[PDB]
């Protein structure tokens, strides 16, 4: 049940932990991989707030936008944990 945004952004809580995908494919991997086979259009927009200099990122797949509520410490963090978040609500399967 995730968190809806007033844009009518989907959100989960996450952190992504690169230690969990050392030498294996990471959850952006996944998601092209989904979206390539559906030929859906994806983008990421990533921002880095100037208060604390972390980012987020907001994923478009198609016409519905997905984001992690946990502003993190890297550009890649911010992309790889809204990856996680519309890879956990699209319910893709994923190692
Ligand atoms: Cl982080």
């Amino acid at each position: 049940d995730p968190e809806v945004t007033e844009d009518g952004t989907l959100e989960l809580f996450i952190r992504y932990e690169s230690k969990d995908y050392i030498n294996v494919p990471t959850p952006k991997v996944y998601l092209n991989d989904w979206t390539t086979r559906e030929r859906l259009p994806i983008k990421y927009n990533t921002v880095q707030r100037s208060k604390d200099q972390l980012f987020k990122s907001t994923l478009t797949i198609k016409d519905t936008c997905y984001s992690s509520s946990l502003w993190a410490k890297s550009k890649r963090n911010a992309e790889q944990s809204a990856a996680m978040v519309a890879l956990e609500i699209i319910g893709i399967k994923t190692p």
